[PDB]
């Protein structure tokens, strides 16, 4: 079963993602920070990581770091904030998708399905 | 240094707008009304930046990728009448480094272009 990791300070973001993917053949895990995210990436296979974007280039640096250290792990952005430059820079950093919060559970599920082979 | 900027767009109005926004600031702006004309130019002179109108959809994305593969030192930015999250994502994935809505402000285009030229 493919594993999806939600990197967000909010447990609720994790709950919503789990609600969308759980009964659809996906194992969802939660990392409240970058430190914790890397602890998991190093110990297990993680197919997709959702990163919360909004603050400076550090959010972009996390995307880059994940992509470089774990090339087999795809990264998608999940955020409430959305402007042209956030989208452009996150994809430049290596993100494969950019999904807005609040999201429809069925929309998230279909975007995830397109990302994970 | 005077960078060359090529506008690939059927619209002469768009070409003129880009020219007016960049000419006086040290940019050499040229016009290609279509893909064929764009490559005739690319095969003859080095182009620093190309603006591609993404109207034809996947054909436009196909063009961005072809320019990037054949002329890797050439930067590509999109000009579009519509802004869409997915269009933006796919454009950047194809190799575009910016996405600008048209009609655009002259000062805004100049600043974005300078930003693209720097790095």
């Amino acid at each position: 079963t493919p594993t999806v990791m939600v990197v967000d300070e909010s447990r609720i973001t994790f709950l919503a993602v789990k609600n969308a993917l759980e009964k659809d053949g996906f194992n969802v895990i939660w990392a409240k920070n970058e430190q914790e995210a890397f602890t998991f990436l190093r110990r297990e296979k993680i197919d997709l990581v959702f990163v919360d974007v909004f603050e400076g280039e550090e959010s972009l640096n996390l995307i880059r770091r994940i992509r470089e250290e774990f090339p087999d792990t795809k990264v998608a952005v999940l955020s409430a904030y959305v402007d042209k430059d956030l989208i452009i820079n996150s994809v430049k950093a290596g993100a494969v998708d950019y999904i807005l919060k609040p999201f429809r559970l069925d929309y998230l599920l279909e975007r995830v399905k397109k990302i994970i082979s």
